[PDB]
């Protein structure tokens, strides 16, 4: 048996009847608490009934603190509105609505900058409540029950700039909150036009996705727009994504339901940086400097780090390599001075050659003593299973 409605085993009745019983008391405050909700739970936790029952009551909690009851009367902040990539387009096959997730041309730096991030975790909630709500009026057009939606996940020009450790956390936050107030409700994810630095970027959001997000999980290759076709009808998908649909002035990519990000204006921003905390601080004397170790073993990964000097700028570059002077070192990324006292650094470096990389904080040109440097700095690794994909295709 699959454990949905039509198709439980015996034991599966009895554990929906069950945990109907048990948790009596909080379906009063949910929307619609029939047969295919409640199954969302229990599949989510393979009928386990006090797994199952804790998962429910702690999304009815969420639900009252998030004030979800009212959150699509609630209205994002205008540069939200504007910049966040993104929408809601068309219906497959079956009836689920689609919704696109544009990556590259979203400036997270520009929304932190300009909104808080419990304002940016809202709107991914709001859309996720806007989703349901479609799959409900779906559910009235089409005469059955529609409960799940279809992503087509655009990653063209997916880079180094998306894996700016702050917009990582957050994304993380949302899949998460995704994960435990959502369950069963994504039914196929399309990565399309994957680039190379795609397992890396994976695998760092790999860790907050259940088995059961991953395994929905299709990453297409040149073929993609066909494949696109195998589930979607071409008049429900744009003619950017090899459908026929246009916006009604003519524009192939629909921006009246789908938005395309950009960097978001200056005039937006509150801040120029978000909180910062580092992993390590050093105290760097005048004319000297100091090294920082991490072996690189595998193909593929990419060094990332973030760092801040205390009162003045600083020096830095990455060699490959026993404590041996700059020169003696391979120089993998030239050295240079940044204003890293002003406005915090953060980089990120592929690491083609294995071998031992030295970070190096450079105060060998200046007589200001005592320099304070704080910084994070981590080796991330691909996906190994993904890295096999990108070689398919
Ligand atoms: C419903 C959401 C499912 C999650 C699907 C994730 C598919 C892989 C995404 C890799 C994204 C790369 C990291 C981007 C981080 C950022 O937003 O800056």
């Amino acid at each position: 048996m699959s454990g949905r409605v039509g198709d439980l085993s015996p034991r599966q009745k009895e554990a929906l009847a069950k945990f109907r019983e048990n948790v009596q008391d909080v379906l009063p405050a949910l929307p619609n608490p029939d047969d295919y909700f409640l199954l969302r739970w229990l599949r989510a936790r393979s009928f386990d009934l006090q797994k199952s029952e804790a998962m429910l009551r702690k999304h009815v909690e969420f639900r009252k603190q998030k004030d979800i009851d009212n959150i699509i009367s609630w209205q994002p902040p205008e540069v939200i509105q504007q910049y966040l990539s993104g929408g809601m387009c068309g219906y497959d096959l079956d009836g689920c609505p689609v919704w696109y997730d544009i990556i590259g041309p979203l400036d997270a730096k520009g929304l932190l900058f300009s909104a808080s991030k419990q304002d940016l975790l809202r709107t991914k909630m709001r859309e996720c409540e806007l989703l349901l709500q479609e799959c409900a009026h779906q559910t009235t057009k089409l005469g059955r029950k529609v409960e799940t939606i279809t992503i087509i996940y655009d990653c063209e020009g997916l880079g180094l700039k998306h894996l700016w450790k702050p917009a990582v956390e957050a994304y993380g936050e949302f899949l998460c909150m995704f994960e435990e107030n959502y369950p069963e409700t994504l039914k196929r994810l399309f990565v399309v036009k994957a680039p190379k630095l795609f397992p890396v970027a994976y695998n760092l959001i790999k860790p907050f996705l259940s088995e059961d997000t991953r395994k929905k999980i299709m990453v297409l290759g040149a073929n993609w727009k066909e494949v696109l076709l195998k589930h979607i009808s071409p008049d429900q998908v744009p003619v950017e994504y090899g459908g026929t649909m246009t916006d009604p002035d003519g524009n192939p990519k629909c921006k009246s339901k789908i938005n395309y990000g950009g960097d978001i204006p200056r005039k937006y921003y509150v801040r120029d940086q978000v909180k910062q905390q580092y992993e390590h601080s050093v105290q760097i004397s005048r004319g000297s400097s100091h090294q920082v170790e991490y072996e690189i073993l595998f193909p593929g990964c990419v060094l990332r780090w973030q760092f801040m000097s205390d009162g003045a700028d600083v020096g830095f570059g990455i060699f490959l390599k026993e404590r041996q002077r700059a020169g003696e070192m391979t120089e993998v990324l030239p050295n240079q001075r940044y204003n890293s006292h002003l406005v915090p650094e953060d980089g990120t470096l592929t690491c083609s050659d294995p071998g031992i990389y030295v970070l190096r904080f450079d105060n060998t040109y200046s007589f200001i003593h005592a320099k304070k440097v704080n910084f994070t700095v981590e080796v991330l690794l691909p996906d190994k299973a993904s890295e096999e994909k990108m070689k398919q295709l």
